[PDB]
């Protein structure tokens, strides 16, 4: 998958994700409320109390809410991504640590943490381990994005060395490799703009372009986790800035759009197709949800805060997998 | 913009095309009745009579409908784009021809055809003419992509040689160059697959790729007309058969996506930003037009089996320019 | 392989050309003296007689020279190339023509021509046939470049439509496509520079490029004759203006450099391996004729304006399939 | 610059280096005998006594031998490439270290060490330090490759973080960025073969390749680092194996030509020229050194083996700029 923050221009930071996968079942949207339990591993009993009510795409199917992305109540918002061969866990915790699932990172940093070092903080009492979760089958190799209401980013990733974190981030993050190696890439391709090269002639001949969209030479078109970065990065770069809230959702799934993957173009070595199943923004400001499907391109949104925040049971939506076609006449 | 039809498992034919330009003058989705009528040219005042009803995306500044795509009432579908540098015109009819607009070919090939033999052969009587319209301020360089009930698709193309015809086409068409051109630019990209790259070794070290999606190595990603047209092709290629109207329109919106312009990332030599306003789609076997826009990726249809197929006046449906998000609770 | 001609200070043109092979039979260079002969087709016994003596690499397993590339006496050089899938071939001659074998056209203009426009002249009285020859097997589908005393440069192409004449080239060719359909192609890419990209600002983050030659950004680098092309004519363009004939075949043979081919690289779908077998250059004004190959980086020329132009025999020079290592100290 | 080792199917190992620069003045081949001393910094005095004689391309304008690539009596092979911006320098050494200068540090580890852990180990009794040579007027951001009889290649470069080792490369380097992050990009690339796509439909349509090339689609071609190293990396990998050392130069200037960068087609933003002023290729058996320039494509060949190695001054040669076309016939 992949995902971006922009800020707009009236004081406002939001956060959107590309999920790609290999087949969807499940997953609603979850307001998930204060004090309610999210346990920390799912074969052992401990289960940290959440002082903050967040609300994101996740599965319920397994014991705690697990959630993908979201918006807690005082701004900060998150992102697990996929993260093939470079995600590394441990078997038991380390010292003065205790153990957590990666499949659960997101929920407990959404319902505990409001800036992004509390994430690195929170981090480093938390050592990653190797649970299978029944939905899957085994730990996904994952790697989180979080960026709080000021707009500051930061992705953490689980190598082989050891936790690692990069502060102030460009804001961007999708899949395998490692971010640092994506932040060099940006580099070989700085020539990528909007604007077009310039005539040349080759003797006699005049040579000028078949027409608008050139100055954008070398960007790969491929669905590679290193190409989708440098779109995803480089059209968050030269795409308008947005002036309110709804033109910030609006951008960011212009933007996601150029990496959203079709079914059937994308296979694996087995052979199943990798799609784009969902793709989701969020508001630190307004803690707003809102999210498109694949089979439906209208945006369904919730506002965390006009709920019972306090309180029993999780909230549920429950995704309308048919397109919401507006007839104009019948 | 950039176009394409595709074929569904219930035998229906669909057509869609996304529009990319600096700005939009007002346009709306306009239904044409039989018999309105239709100016060839602007500076005069024959006015062809339309046997057949159709409906799709126009402006209405000017003294007739001038239509960028849609479907008339005999299920055939089609689409002027842009054809910079490569489009040619006359200043006077070729002997024995009706001299027309560029921007009106659409409006009357939809008014007065069914098949695409009919095309080819109803421009035979005509010459594209440089003739101005005060909605742009000049004769913009075009080409035509047309689709019947059948599925066959055509390009026209107007050339310095002269008006170039290529049929049974692939059915997708970008701006320039021409249609053969592209069509032998795919040549040079046939190992770009939905599948994986074998694992390799490079002496002791191991290498398999960084997640997915690397048989398409090799696509172009930039928005230049070349790049849209391969990324269009094999993309409509790989995308799955369509099952029905409806998937079929979500599936040509999807692969319309990977060459949809956002604002800002393709500036113009003033520095202009080229931007696609709308996509739409529109199907044979219904005579449904859909689209979206910029600002709303909502989709609206219209139907036009549903209407006075033989008013008096122009039938009309005003942009919805506010992005439609749903409430799932009060929000 | 891949081609071009350049012009120096000193006023003299330059053509040098890269073969690309799955195998070298027995070629060497070869000088034709005036007068030889050359048949026209292998299965007939008609022997034109060449006015001109020349000089290239070239066969000798068939009844006529047979040659790739070169330059007669008067100064008019010329190659020979693979056209794969595009090149068309005759049954019988058109009428009002004598049949050619296609193998045997570069010997034939090389000993009657001087011009462009001679050989564009010339190849009306001419039908490429399907004719066969015992060194390949078959008749190889191939296409034409010229290039005379003056500068000018020429595409003769053997298309299904016909023989098709591209004047005043950029004098570079390459293999299939079309000349057009390559220089088309080439718009795609004119913002391929010498310069640097400007840096930029990602947030708060820096960026400037890793070294240099960023401005090549996009130039592709396999060995399709659609790259080779690319990469051909931007290095031509680029590259420094050569001033002497002696520093002109060096430049010609470091553009070309960037598409020469090593062994195992390009495979086959049979699997033989497709590598340069030589590169070489030849010079209008001297009517020297030069050459490397793939085992010997080393240059060796020859003189054709110093030779027995009249001789009743060929005059040929063996391969040195070894390469050439000076010894500085005693090695 | 680019490099890289090969191994002949004779038990023989070849290293070969392109180098890139924007004006080449001076700069012979050098034999160095053994007790002839190589300083460690310009500006003060400490000269280590070298065990080994070597021969190589480089200076001899400032007070050492410089040396830009080289083999010594042993079968260590080496060379330093730029490396813009991810080079750093130290001001003074650290404890129990004393300093050298970025110029000095090949003259230095060919003159002594022989095993490729041997000049790990050297290099841990070194700080590079920021001493600006008159030939240039500064130090020029560098990286080290070397090369034994075994074949077994490493790179070292002197990062920020401190100076990074790599044991057991593929045996390939270019210039910036970090060898580490040119090893992972490799992966984007495995695509990149010598065989052809298979041929596809589009609809009624057939559609085959333009003709034998295709299996490279991806492979970019600009003179960038970050290709360079892509296109010597991937033309090692599939090149024909050599079977002989003579065989093995031959490849090895074959695969430096994809990178081999003509006179123009490359400027700096100042407006310079730069281009490979030669090219070298040496053995670890015969401790042979062979070399070709721009402006002449005949490679040239010094024996170190065959000289009087023991020995009072430098042993020179000497460019011939001059294409040295054979006559078959005056
Ligand atoms: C005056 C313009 C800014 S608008 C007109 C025209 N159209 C567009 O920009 C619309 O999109 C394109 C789509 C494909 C090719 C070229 C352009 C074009 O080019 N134009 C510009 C130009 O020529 O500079
Ligand atoms: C089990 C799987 C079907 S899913 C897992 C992995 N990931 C995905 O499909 C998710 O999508 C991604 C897309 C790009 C980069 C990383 C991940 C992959 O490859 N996988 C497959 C596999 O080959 O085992
Ligand atoms: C001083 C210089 C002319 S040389 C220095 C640097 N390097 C080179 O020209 C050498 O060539 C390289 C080519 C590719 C990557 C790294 C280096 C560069 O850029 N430079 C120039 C600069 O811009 O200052
Ligand atoms: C029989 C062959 C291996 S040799 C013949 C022919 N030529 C080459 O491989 C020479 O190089 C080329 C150069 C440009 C385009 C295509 C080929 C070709 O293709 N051939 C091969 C084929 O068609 O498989």
């Amino acid at each position: 998958g992949s995902s971006l923050s922009i800020r707009t221009t009236d004081d406002k930071s939001l956060f959107a994700r590309t999920m790609d996968f290999t087949m969807e079942p499940d997953s609603k949207v979850i307001i998930v409320p204060r004090n309610y339990g999210i346990r920390l591993l799912e074969k052992e009993n401990v289960v940290i109390n959440n002082s903050y009510a967040f609300v994101g795409m996740g599965s319920t199917d397994i014991t705690s809410p697990v959630l993908y992305d979201g918006v807690n109540e005082k701004g900060l918002m998150g992102a697990m991504l996929y993260y093939a061969t470079f995600a590394t866990y441990a078997d038991e915790p380390k010292k003065g640590t205790r153990g957590i699932n990666p499949v659960y990172v997101i929920s407990q940093v959404l319902g505990n943490c409001v800036t992004v070092d509390d994430v690195i903080e929170k981090l480093t009492s938390y050592t990653l381990l190797n649970e299978a979760n029944i939905i899957l089958g085994f730990a996904p190799p994952l790697h989180y994005t979080f960026t709080d209401a000021s707009g500051e980013s930061i992705v953490i990733e689980p190598d082989k060395t050891g936790i690692t974190i990069h502060r102030k981030t460009i804001g961007v993050m999708t899949n395998s490799p490692g971010y640092e190696w994506h932040q060099t890439n940006l580099r070989a391709y700085i020539g990528v703009t909007p604007n077009p090269p310039q005539d040349i002639m080759m003797g006699d001949l005049d040579l000028t372009p078949f027409g608008q969209g050139a100055g954008g030479l070398g960007l790969p078109g491929d669905f590679t986790p290193s190409a989708r970065f440098l779109r995803v990065a480089y059209w968050k770069k030269y795409t308008e800035k947005a002036k309110n809230e709804t033109e910030g959702v609006t951008n960011l799934f212009h933007i996601l759009s150029s990496v959203n993957i079709p079914k059937g173009v994308v296979l694996t070595n087995e052979g199943k197709t990798d799609y784009t199943i969902y793709t989701s923004a969020m508001c630190a400001q307004s803690k707003n949800y809102y999210f498109k499907l694949y089979d439906n391109s209208r945006i369904s949104a919730v506002s965390l805060m006009a709920e019972n925040l306090n309180s029993q049971d999780l909230i549920t939506f429950e995704w309308d997998r048919k397109q919401d076609i507006k007839q104009l006449n019948q």
